[PDB]
């Protein structure tokens, strides 16, 4: 069944319940200041970390799940309800959830009376702004009093929830009941000592009345569904002293029938230089000019609707670079709308907050950041060029990297382990896919420190160079890479050997020596090692690309020889040296990661689909025969039912879940694209559509996560509940699978010399066409497709039949019309 | 007012009513397994360790608080309601809930179904017991079906609460409705990877239905109060694979008027050896042997009575050691009773899991622990005696050590910060009242490692000896100690200069060099100086007691001269050389932990309390008129109200919290001792009976807080919720508060040769006998007191006038009588 539904005219995605499998949430903001929301108004805000500077605090695990947030209170007659169904959840007429692009909104009625909210970060602005418009559908009078909350974080989140000992006497707030334009709060804690920023609460009338103190405004022995404040019918006036600020207003609202009224609330993030924190001498009082000056921005309706429309045409302009349309409407959806909106969102917040990662432990992934990138090049190039500095910036000078950095710092920590061999190469391939999408090879040239130490800049070329050396010294007694605390895959650990609880195995220490070896670096020092040499090339340096192609080529005959089991390639070599993923074995015979990668690479591969016998066919076959489900294709295969000592992590989660046995997405679009190398599009096409949202749809009771956007995992077949996802919205799936529809389903790509034009997508999708803009110039490309096997597009540029797939680049300003065949 | 009263005859706390200031809990069990349990049955147990080994999951700051826990959810012909009142809310006809000694009860009664709980873990076992009697009060049958509910916790409370994106994915348990004695269910979460251990939650008797699947049992969109399983009347046989364990059963139960049924519920934790994990080949299967076995001791009524009834044997062995009778019953409450239970507690759970500390970041702390211990040495010697040999191995070699350290391991860490030069001294202060109250010097021989590193085992005295002369070997300037990182207050920060946010003061690197020196410290070195050098010379070390002696003596001096600022002493010298703690300045003039520390060592202190003149009356009447408030001293005077740069943590609370002019219970005893020291007993009782809990349960509504232990800090005079205390429970007030009330007021003492009786209290206790068993002899003082400020007790001994106030030590077995006249 389903529990909303698609408006792709309007870009939303409509909630018709409140009743979901699981909050479905959306993200708000798209450049410093963002905020997580789900369709009951549940979740958070923060600036630019979600550990450090989190503004709103949110229960994870609570009972019920989702049950705090941003509340209106609407008190009619003595009794109380809110529009979001939660917390009170009094029945409603009425309620819908559309989940927009940097927007939402929630309407709920009953009584007579409807709530709209629409909530969303303005462009160019640290806040989260609330348009309410209230309306009378009654036939008589209505006098109404609502009342705002917002429950406030101590902005270290990790603090805020374990540190009560010192936390429950540090809660400091002003407040302002005749603010220039209203009434605001601010929430002002640690301002006093070291931090420089409060965040102000504010609505643009005059309250009747606040509250800052939660205990008062919920009472004693109360849920906020059973909150006294809004049930006593007018505010308390708290001033909150230590314990628990909060934000709330009350507002008196008479509407004659059919009579609406609207309201603008906003919650706002503020920073004072050291000098000009104080507005008096004693430094007792928050300098409040920048906080005024923002709520003179949303002072009225008027306003709240410019920056909401200039936030539609922000997204509009974004969209415009990749679309397409066919027979399929759901392909269109995604490859339109949501797939390109949620890497917009995995750039921003990486893996470190939704409703499943805490934004406590992980700040940006460096394989996941440059990984993420791949799905964001084409959306906003400019950002994405500033980013691979940051990330190149806490590479270490031997080539090594930082696992993770930290968000408001960009400072490589350890907090989630280091010495993850596969990392180095990753900068290899955000660089590549960087300079093909926009031309812009002076990125090489940037000066970029090792470790963020000032002194320590070289170009960034040369950091590349630091990072396909470190795999060429450190390789294995086959020639395949060490592996080192684990690859791609975190859960793999071959030098562990831990047997005592308490400590993860990703930051545990890791036993020196041994030959444990990767198939997967392997491959992927073939697929991002030849990058690494046609840049070195371009740059001129012809002996450096030469050399690097020969340890390619090495690598690839490493893979083939010692890295193939006969029907599929091998995972590993443990310690020992003994292998991993071979059907010697009674478990984990095949793992998903190296038959993908490798044929992504083109290692394996013959002459047609019709050649099975092709070291590539085989292992693609033996991927559909022992991978695929309904679902997905799990990790590997058979799951392991018994810890493996000598293999870290990965046998420590029951069968079918996560890194055994469970469907990690984000692997998939390798085998996928793998199938378009070898020409089974059909095959591809298929692989794909059952990872993906909107074909998913139609079993919202199964998935139970959100029906619009990729997850990390979801159950195997092995698993009890194989289908159910978890861990959605923040996965390397999201830009991995825009890769895989728009440059080989659809198959438009960009290249450093042309848009190469090569659609492997099966009989499915007959016909479509593809509107690409590329280096200021519009391609508009129509497809006439057989779906048949083995079958390669020809072109026709302007009219005139050319040779190839590649297409060279037109003047900006040029709109070029490209005619494919297959 | 008051919400409860003592029951002095069955040592209980009865609470009688639901509705307290705060969750008020009690501590269950004294050994290795621990429960939290609120007078709501909220809270969690553990094993061991709170952070790594925590069976069941607790929410702190939860709306409302204390809003989970376990659970009997009653069915009577379709109404809902638990005993506990609290998560369903129902109007109740009656509650009670009594705290014992590592015991509680609550009682809950409606619509003429009564439902008594006994909650217990008792002696020489893993768990934690539940005795229920449910009681048909009405006229006519009842049927009922109960529903037990515990949630479980996945062992690591950090991973449990931060890490959903794994853990989700591994929660496993067992099923097993016809066990030997009745149903159990069990909580094998990891038990298939790394843990030895599992949970088993079983009733004793056959259970007609189970769940283990929390959203199940609770339903969507619910809270615990409303739980659905519970409204439908039958449990739903739920098998839990991932998201969240619980642990259910219900029970049919038909009860003719007047009638009544016992129920023995068991939650335990239980330990296979690595090779006896499995009951089957294939490691499917925990091994169970050792749960049935548990299980069998508790399978009836009686059994649980005689384990009932051994433990208060124990507690009444326990409190034999010291006790006394006077005219005031809230007095002999505190020292009969409550202090010395709380002791027990603190030594076992230090600082790390109340309702304010949160179980995570917080082990043992070195100091902490060996403070403790100063209270705990009567109570249990033998388990005194260990305690001391595993914190000095936590000492590094260089005399230097650990902060805190991890209490499953016993191993040191800097989670909490390093290099906290007042805590060395700490371990002589633990060592010489563990030899004084047993005279076993033997500990002084035990081999003991450094950094708990096998092959540097040195005897115990040696650990003393690095302690002294780590400070005598770091001392600046002035001839005081070097503060380093802090001193016993840990906000003292004089090395930091951190003006930026986001790392603990505690954690934060600090600069290194400069002369910050410490009073405190040097008050610490004289007083525990002087200890040392009387082990040294008992022990034979003539020189080295007389090295030591010349140190004691010199630093003496230069905390006179250069602490010394006139009225009262000084606090530090600040990384610059500059003063803190003088009246030249406007804020921060006096501070009391020189002021206390400094009069117990003896230093300024003259011939009489008539000696106005001497510096330690000036210091204490200045401590009276600047810190002394109605509910205790603050720590100093007046707070800062800007951030002082170079002064850490203590200027970053708001005034009148916590070290920035909070009243810290534990500095009090401090004053109080000196107080006897100069002899103006009226003015030191007079102390104790502000901050004492027997004496606070009048104003009940201000504390908010449990009336019967100790809390760390009250609100101070400058905070607008003066009075309001936070941090119940786990402090060392306890310990030295019991030093104070039982070896000072009422001044029955070990030392090395003899009991010192020596009571310095003053006019409100005119007469009291107390009862002392030391080195296996009964001591029997009656003590007539006459009040008078400067008049000290002559001693009677067995019939016959003696000169001096120490008795020497009687053969065990003795019985003396001393009857004292001052």
């Amino acid at each position: 069944m389903r529990y909303g539904h698609f408006d792709d005219e309007a870009r939303e995605y409509v909630i018709t319940t409140p009743h979901t499998p699981y909050p479905w949430i959306n993200y708000l903001g798209s450049e410093q200041f963002f905020s997580l929301l789900s369709h009951q108004a549940g979740g958070y805000s923060f600036y630019r970390d979600a550990k450090m500077r989190r503004l709103t605090r949110y229960r994870y695990n609570n009972i019920p799940a989702d049950a705090g947030g941003r509340y209106l209170y609407v008190n009619d007659g003595g009794d109380v309800w809110t529009p979001s169904w939660l917390p009170v959840k009094a029945d409603l007429d009425h309620f819908e959830a559309r989940h927009g692009l940097g927007y939402s909104t929630i309407t709920g009625e009953r009584n007579g009376v409807r709530v709209e909210t629409l909530f969303f970060v303005p462009v160019g602005e640290n806040a989260e702004v609330q348009k309410v418009t209230v309306t009378n559908t009654s036939d008589s009078y209505k006098s109404l009093t609502l009342f705002s909350f917002v429950e406030f974080c101590l902005w270290n989140a990790q603090d805020d929830q374990t540190n009560y000992q010192r936390n429950l006497s540090i809660g400091e707030v002003e407040v302002e009941q005749e603010s220039p334009h209203g009434s605001a709060i601010y929430h002002r804690t640690e301002y006093r000592e070291r931090r420089d920023h409060y965040a102000v609460f504010a609505v643009n009338t005059q309250a009747e009345g606040f509250d800052t103190d939660r205990d008062t405004f919920v009472g004693a022995y109360n849920s906020l569904g059973e909150a006294a404040v809004p049930l006593k019918g007018e505010s308390a006036n708290s001033v909150a002293s230590g314990w628990y600020p909060i934000g709330s207003h009350s507002v008196a609202v008479s509407l004659a029938p059919g009579e609406s009224r609207e309201l603008v609330y906003v919650l706002g993030y503020v920073e004072n230089p050291d000098e000009e924190k104080w507005a008096d001498d004693a430094k007792q009082v928050v300098n409040k000019e920048r906080a005024h000056a923002l709520l003179s921005r949303f002072a009225t309706s008027e306003q709240t609707d410019a920056a909401f429309a200039a936030l539609k045409d922000y997204w509009t302009d974004l969209l415009s670079t990749y679309s397409v349309s066919s027979n399929d409407e759901k392909l269109d959806r995604m490859v339109n709308i949501w797939n390109q909106y949620q890497c917009m969102v995995t750039f921003n917040m990486s893996r470190s907050a939704s409703f499943f990662e805490t934004g406590i432990g992980r700040g940006m992934g460096f394989r996941d950041s440059n990984q993420d990138l791949l799905g964001f090049v084409h959306l906003i190039p400019e950002r994405a060029r500033e980013r691979i500095i940051d990330i190149a910036s806490t590479q270490f000078a031997d080539g090594s990297a930082y696992h993770q950095y930290q968000p408001l710092t960009k400072r490589g920590n350890n907090d989630i382990g280091s010495g993850f061999n596969d990392d180095p190469l990753w900068l290899i391939a955000g660089t590549a896919a960087y300079i093909k999408e926009t031309g812009d090879f002076s990125i090489l040239d940037e000066p970029v420190p090792f470790d963020n130490e000032p002194g320590s800049e070289v170009p960034l070329f040369e950091h590349l160079t630091r990072s396909f050396e470190f795999t060429v010294t450190h390789r294995g007694p086959h020639g395949l890479p060490l592996i080192g605390r684990a690859d791609w895959n975190d859960c793999l650990n071959l030098n562990c050997f831990s047997t005592t609880p308490g400590e993860s195995f990703q930051t545990i220490e890791n036993q020196a020596g041994g030959v444990a070896e990767s198939t997967f670096i392997a491959a992927q020092f073939v697929l991002y090692g030849e990058q690494y040499a046609e840049l070195a090339a371009r740059r001129g340096l012809a002996d450096v690309a030469d050399r690097a192609r020969g340890h390619v080529a090495e690598m690839r005959d490493a893979l083939l020889t010692d890295g193939w089991d006969g029907s599929w390639f091998l995972r590993a070599y443990d310690y020992y040296g003994n292998p991993i993923g071979t059907d010697a074995h009674d478990e984990g015979k095949i793992w998903i990661e190296p038959q993908g990668f490798a044929v992504m690479a083109g290692v394996g591969v013959g002459e047609g689909p019709q050649d099975t016998d092709a070291p590539a066919i085989k292992a693609l076959d033996s991927v559909n025969e022992m991978l695929a489900t309904d679902h997905g294709m799990v990790l590997q295969y058979p799951a392991y039912t018994t810890y493996q000592v000598h293999m870290g992590e990965v046998s420590t989660y029951p069968p079918g879940y996560k890194e055994n046995g469970g469907i990690f997405c984000h692997a998939n679009p390798w085998v996928i694209i793998a199938e378009t190398v070898v020409g089974r599009g059909g095959r591809a096409f298929d692989y794909y559509k059952r990872i993906t949202p909107a074909y998913r749809e139609d079993i919202s009771d199964v998935h139970r996560l959100e029906p619009y956007v990729y997850a990390q995992m979801i159950a195997g077949k092995e698993a009890v509940r194989h289908g159910e996802a978890k861990n959605s919205w923040l996965t390397g799936t999201a830009a991995w699978n825009f890769v895989t529809v728009s440059q080989y389903l659809l198959g438009v790509r960009p290249e450093y010399d042309g848009l190469v034009v090569d659609p492997q997508i099966g009989p499915d999708v007959p016909s479509f066409t593809v509107t690409r803009v590329a280096r200021g110039a519009t391609y508009e490309i129509t497809v006439t497709n057989s779906g048949t096997d083995g079958s390669r597009g020809r072109l026709v540029v302007d009219g005139t039949p050319v040779e190839g797939n590649l297409v060279p680049y037109a003047p900006a300003g040029s709109t070029v019309r490209v005619d494919v065949t297959l």
